[PDB]
This record gives C-alpha cells, structure tokens and sequence, in this order.
C-alpha cells in the first residue's frame, strides 16, 4: 500500500528525477510529517533502480548517507512514476548554502570531515563489524547534490550514475558509459580518456578528486581564512554555465588549472591542513591522491 503522502513544493529538477517536499500524513489527527519524494518517469526506470538498489542496502546505512523511507510505483493517467521517498533536509544542497552563508572554521570541520566519512563508507570493501562489502563509487560527486542536515554535516544522495564494483564487470560494459557525470567536477584522466578500463577501483581516485574541488569550495566560503569572496563553483572564472568536456580537458588537463588558493588562506593553521589536504586529493596523478578515509582522518586531527 502507497504511503499518505501530499506532494507541496518542487525543490529538485535534474536529468532523471524531480525532487518534492512532500508531507506524510500518515494519520489525519497528528500533525504531518515533512519528507523528500524523488519522482522519475517509466522512461528513467533504470536510474531510479540503481539508486533504489543503494539505498535499500543494508551496508550502506550511514550518519552521511541519505536516510531512505521506501520505493514505491504509482500509476497515473499517462503512465507510471518511480518514487523514492526519504529524509528530507531543510537546508538543502551544499552549492546553495555556500552561496548564502559564510561558514565558521567549526562549520568546515565538520562539514569537510563529514563528507570524506561518507565517500569513505561508500568505498569501503568491509562494514564496520569487519563483513565484506561491494564498494560503491559515487561517479557524480559536486556541491549540487550533497545534502546539509540541520546538525551541519553533510549527507550524499543523488547515486544515479552510481557503479557498484562488481568484478564481473566487462570493460565494454564500463567504457560505453565512458565519460559519465558532471563535466566540472571530472577528474583529468577521465577527461583524458586515460583510465584503465579493467582496473575497477581507480574509479575511486576519481571520486576523491571532485571531492577535492567540494572542499575546496567550502574553504573558499569560511571565515577562518580572512577577506571571503562571493562564492564561484570550481572553474568559475574560466567556463561557461554548462561547460563541455573538451573545455573542461584544455583548463583542468592541458594547463593544470586548479581553483586559486590566495597564500594568505594558509594564515590559518587548520585551513593550511585543508588545503594541503585537498591539493594532494586533486594531485593529476590519480596514484598521488590521499583515499577518502585518509582525508576523514585529517580531519579528526583538526580538533587541535
Ligand atoms: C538530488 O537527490 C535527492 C534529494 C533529496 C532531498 C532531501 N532533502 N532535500 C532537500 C532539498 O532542498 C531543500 C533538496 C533540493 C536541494 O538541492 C537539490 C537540487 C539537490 C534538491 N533535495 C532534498 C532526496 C532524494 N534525492
């Protein structure tokens, strides 16, 4: 049975789905409950199965994973829609919330060290307890789709072009995905078309390096380093609204360009461990780049 739901205000429009505030009146006397409903048409059932997948897996439960209700199919007069129903997070994505608000040295600990522990999990080939897991690389990692929960701490959704690494995976089946995401965010040997289609896990190293632009982004936006511009996505200065990937491959891959750290950002003692951080994360060599886990330890050590 489909869940009391009333569907109030569209907060999401992407390639796949539609993302709604929704409320769950489960019963009439109480008051509701405020839920996120992602709705996708027959023609992306494929995206809405692979995040259903994700999100009704047992091992991928998280602090920094987006909470999962259920899935549901809901016939309509011109066809059928694909739900997913979720926590919904009142302050919304991390690009929207730079944008408006100047962030404490507190608020990037934790969001910076929240982010890294989710990338972490999704990596992980074992739980917690020690079992062995299939990790997941994210494959569309950028400030637009990661969450800020009201305890400001990050929390990742949005796995449409997520790969489970299963090692019955064919090369053709990985290279006609090829170049998969947003092109901003993407790493420069996807951009050069340089991977190794058989090595899997690399994928993982594409992964920390748009998470390295996401932190970088948050840097840009707190108080700690002094004087805080207005907030530019990575690249900002450089490309168009919607860059292509030959653009992105002439900035990121042939002048190296990274988004600018001004030296005096490294006044501060906790942002010049960011930093360092981050740039070893967005190093052209994939091998050079630290592991999201590695990052989620640095952070641990910022409490000083
Ligand atoms: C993108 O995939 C998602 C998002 C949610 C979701 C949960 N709370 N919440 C709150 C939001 O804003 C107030 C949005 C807007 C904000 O920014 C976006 C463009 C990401 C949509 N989305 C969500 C749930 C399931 N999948």
């Amino acid at each position: 049975e489909l869940l009391p739901i009333e569907l109030d205000t569209l907060v999401g429009k992407g390639r796949f789905a539609e993302v709604y505030k929704a409320k769950l009146k489960q019963n009439t006397s109480e008051q509701f409950e405020t839920v996120a409903v992602k709705i996708f048409p027959y023609e992306e059932y494929a995206s809405w199965k692979t995040e259903k997948d994700i999100f009704s897996d047992i091992n991928l439960k998280h602090e920094n994973i987006l909470q999962f209700l259920t899935a549901e199919e809901r016939k309509t007069e011109l066809g059928k829609q694909y739900w997913l129903i979720t926590a919904f997070h009142a302050k919304g994505n991390l690009q929207e919330y730079l944008t408006r608000h100047v962030i404490s040295w507190e608020d990037l600990r934790k969001l910076g060290s929240s982010l890294a522990r989710g990338i972490a999990h999704l990596h992980s080939d074992h739980t917690p307890c020690g079992r062995p897991k299939m990790p997941i690389v994210h494959r569309d990692l950028k400030s637009s789709n990661i969450l800020v929960k009201n305890d400001l701490t990050c929390c990742l959704c949005d796995f449409g072009l997520s790969l489970r690494l299963d090692p019955t995976l064919s090369v053709d089946d990985l290279a006609n995905s090829g170049q998969v995401g947003t092109a901003r965010y993407m790493a420069p040997e996807v951009l050069a078309s340089a991977m190794n289609l058989e090595n899997v896990e690399s994928f993982k190293q594409t992964d920390v390096y748009s998470m390295a632009l996401v932190l970088w982004e948050m840097t840009s936006r707190c108080n700690a380093v002094g004087e805080v511009k207005d907030y530019e996505p990575p690249f900002g200065s450089k490309v168009r609204e919607h860059p292509c990937v030959a653009s992105m491959a002439d900035n990121v891959l042939a002048d190296a360009g990274r988004p600018e750290i001004p030296s005096f950002w490294l006044n501060h003692q906790g942002i010049q461990m960011v930093c360092e951080t981050l740039t070893e994360c967005w190093d052209h060599d994939p091998e050079a780049r630290l592991t999201a886990q590695c990052v989620a330890e640095r952070f641990s050590e910022l409490e000083h």
